[PDB]
């Protein structure tokens, strides 16, 4: 058995993390902006091996922009920002709170008696429902369920506030403003709140390079709070990925604490790293560094020999869209038009994407289905049947972000042709479309037999390059011999290192029309291979 682990623990974009433990299970909640479903939950038995198990927000309920009714700016880079999740033992219910455009939304799910089953939730038990809307802006919320079952939320920017909730968690009953302000006027945010051995602690970030630990000086959850540095511009564990910051702390079954932070590993996104904590005699947590004062590239494993938790498909497992619902790896760009896709299900599987939007702009198209890229290098392959495309349809495999490119098929009259398109751009100023794309290369006309089984492959390099002037490249390929041989199409595509869109690069499949609705493609399957 492995006795150590290496950082990062998961090389996939899961930002604004919250972590906690129920029995033997660790849970991890991340932010997802306008991707739908939102607010994924991952589980691990050891803080190292994570698997996605549910989403707290099955359809984004924050207004009609989230349905992408009429093109950009839609709700791009709005939606779910840093939010919070905890498990309530007393009623066996998970509570997810997230502030979206000035209001805070509560989504809850029963836990299938998790408290009594060592923290396990049966897959069939998850059932997330919109439970309340609180008309308070809990920006960068951190929920605490206190030992007496009173619920508190720390929040704010650039100073921290603490609100007390009603017993059912649906309204605010008390608030203390400005429980912490930095004495040199520095901005703090990213609150996570804890009750630990009789005391209240709040973890906050100084964006985007430091984490401070606050502790209540009075013993009251309303503070006031004083601060110590947890990390500040710490080196490691990865180069060209900004600094470890934000995240949260959690204890293992053996009682040892750990700090789970994330790095700005653009162009891949923001990815978790883990370090042990020790506690000073006066009750402050400190990061255990390597012998050189760095966040270690490797540490002892927090929990040893724990079977991984194969609850559904792994990130790199072939997915032929079998059974009743999407695996937890998939999220749509904005809420999907549910009338325009079909998960066929059963042993054969297959996903039908009927065109949902008439547009010349990929960023305006409904029903683009996306998933995270695993780093540092990965190949995403989609296998399609495109015989059902109609005149004016465009469909394919997209490397999806604010600067995007795809390999796809364009159906014009009775001609289906493979194309590579680049220069698909959203303006960072307001997220309106800047460019609807350039056909960088034409591939072959494909006959009906090739249309029946076309494989489109994206080789993405997400090796961190944040804060450098080196842009990583992605290359595109197609196969019309059943995935045996691939042909490179088009130039290498340079990827942006910008943080402004927040979400990392993703693999996606899209299908829209420039002329009229009616056509469809079938996605037979997707596979991600790690490029070693």
């Amino acid at each position: 058995q492995a006795s150590t682990f290496t950082n990062p623990v998961l090389w996939e974009d899961h930002p604004d993390l919250e972590v906690f433990r129920v029995g033997s299970v660790f849970y991890y909640s991340s932010s997802t902006f306008a991707y739908s479903p939102g607010a994924p939950v991952l589980k691990s038995y050891d803080l190292v091996h994570w698997t996605p198990v549910t989403h707290s927000v099955p359809r984004l309920n924050f207004g009609s922009n989230y349905d992408l009714p009429s093109g950009t700016p839609g709700a791009y880079v709005k939606g779910i920002w840093a939010s919070t999740l905890r498990y309530r033992r007393s009623n066996d219910r998970f509570y997810w709170y997230g502030c979206v455009e000035g209001r805070t939304y509560l989504w809850t799910s029963p836990g299938g008696n998790a408290l009594a089953n060592n923290g396990e939730v049966p897959p069939s038990a998850w059932n997330w429902q919109h439970t309340a809307t609180i008309d308070n802006c809990y920006y960068d919320a951190g929920l605490l369920i206190d030992d007496d079952d009173t619920m508190y939320i720390a929040y704010g920017n650039p100073t921290i506030n603490v609100a007390q909730l009603s017993p059912d968690g649906t309204r605010q009953v008390r608030v203390q403003q400005r429980v912490y302000a930095h004495p040199q006027g520095q901005t703090v945010e990213g609150a996570r709140m804890y009750k630990i051995r009789g005391n209240y602690y709040i973890l906050v970030t100084r964006p985007a390079d430091a984490e401070y630990v606050l502790r209540s000086t009075t013993g009251s959850p309303f503070g006031p709070y004083e601060a110590r540095t947890l990390v500040s511009r710490i080196q490691g564990p990865l180069a060209n990925a900004g600094f470890a910051h934000q995240g949260g702390i959690v204890d293992a079954p053996d009682g040892t604490w750990h700090y789970v932070a994330f790095m700005d590993a653009y162009p891949g996104g923001r990815i978790p790293v883990v370090a042990p904590l020790r506690w000073t005699a006066d009750g402050w947590p400190e990061v255990v560094t390597d012998s050189q004062g760095r966040w270690g590239t490797s540490y002892p494993i927090p929990v040893r020999g724990a079977k991984n938790a194969t609850e559904g498909l792994a990130s790199t497992d072939l997915d032929e869209f079998r059974g009743t619902r999407f695996s937890e790896h998939w999220e749509w760009n904005h809420n999907p038009d549910t009338s325009k896709f079909t998960l066929l299900g059963g042993n054969e599987g297959g996903l039908i994407l009927r065109t949902a939007t008439v547009t010349g702009d990929l960023f305006a198209a409904r029903n683009t289905l996306t998933r995270r890229i695993a780093g540092p290098k990965a190949s995403g392959i989609f296998r399609l049947d495109v015989r059902g495309m109609r005149d004016g349809d465009r469909a394919g495999a997209v490397l999806f972000r604010d600067r995007a490119a795809y390999i796809g098929v364009w159906k014009q009259g009775n001609e289906a042709r493979i194309v590579m398109v680049d220069d698909l751009r959203l303006n960072e100023d307001g997220w309106r479309t800047a460019s609807t794309g350039r056909v960088a290369a034409n591939g072959p006309v494909i006959d009906t037999n090739a249309q029946q089984d076309i494989w489109l492959r994206i080789d993405a390099d997400i090796t961190p390059a944040f804060g450098t002037n080196t842009e990583r490249t992605t290359t595109f390929y197609y196969s019309i011999d059943g995935g045996r041989t691939y042909t490179r199409l088009g130039p290498a595509f340079a990827m942006t290192n910008s943080w402004r869109y927040f979400t990392g690069y993703r693999f996606g499949v899209f299908n829209f029309s420039t002329k009229s609705l009616g056509g469809e493609v079938k996605v037979k399957g997707f596979k991600m291979n790690m490029i070693l």
